[PDB]
């Protein structure tokens, strides 16, 4: 159906989005720091290990928070050419862990670059704290990124399912087709898929070209006081962002919650 997100969900989605934000942040992914204009939002975690892959540009970190009983994992989006020639290269290729599945390549390849050593922190770091879970968020090409690793995690069957996995995107692009899209449903994973407004991204690439979302749809459709719609169907719906295509903007897809979410700004 379509619902509308409580305040509760409403103040939950910003925080993942305030994570996603500083991440676009020099002084948090490398620095390591929590100095950025929302920092002191998320300052209580220990970052574990930043990483900024050399062929792809990918950035992501590690951090836990032992208040919250969590092992966060994030990606940032699109901030260098590096990452907008992945963005572009989107030839569907396979999907290796499951037979008959379709992701676009680019963002495998993003994901494949740093996969490993970061795999191999939150095992580290969960095989330590068995009873935290796991909250993986990104934003834009990170909400893609950010996507895969969840489920590299769901798949390397070692603690990890859906009661203790959480995905976050927001402005996220497709990342696979209609039977990937059908898989990550399957993992039941629990998936937050937030867009803002009229954002193009998560419209990106064309459905057409074979490309559809899997992930609950949290729509923004007003900033003040902020609104929310869930249409709470796990595969893409005609009924959130997507009755108010074609008229699309690239404005609202750098603003989620409020925050800026691109620039660190």
């Amino acid at each position: 159906g379509i619902r509308a997100a409580t305040s509760q969900e409403i103040n939950e989605l910003t925080y993942y989005t305030t994570l996603s934000a500083n991440s676009y942040c020099r002084t948090v992914i490398p620095g390591a720091t929590w100095d950025c204009i929302h920092c002191d939002a998320t300052e209580d975690l220990k970052i574990i290990k930043t990483w900024s892959t050399l062929i792809y540009d990918t950035n992501a970190m590690v951090a836990r928070g032992d208040s919250e009983k969590t092992i966060y994992i994030v990606f940032r989006g699109s901030s260098s050419i590096r990452n907008w020639i992945a963005d572009l290269t989107f030839v569907p290729v396979s999907y290796p862990p499951v037979s008959g599945t379709k992701v676009h390549k680019g963002f495998l390849d993003s994901y494949g670059e740093v996969q490993n050593e970061l795999v191999a922190t939150v095992l580290d770091q969960f095989k330590q704290y068995p009873s935290y879970k796991v909250a993986v968020t990104g934003h834009s090409l990170g909400g893609a990124t950010a996507l895969l690793c969840a489920l590299d995690l769901y798949q390397r069957e070692e603690g990890l399912s859906s009661s203790n996995l959480f995905l976050y995107t927001q402005g996220q692009p497709r990342v696979g087709n209609p039977a990937f899209a059908n898989y990550v449903v399957s993992t039941g994973i629990p998936y937050r898929r937030t867009v803002n407004e009229r954002d193009i991204v998560p419209h990106l690439p064309p459905a057409a070209f074979g490309f559809l979302h899997a992930g609950s749809e949290y729509w923004i459709t007003d900033n003040s006081p902020e609104t929310v719609q869930v249409c709470t169907s796990d595969l893409e719906t005609s009924d959130c962002s997507n009755s108010i295509v074609p008229f699309t903007s690239v404005l609202d897809h750098l603003s989620y919650f409020g925050i800026n979410t691109g620039l660190c700004t």
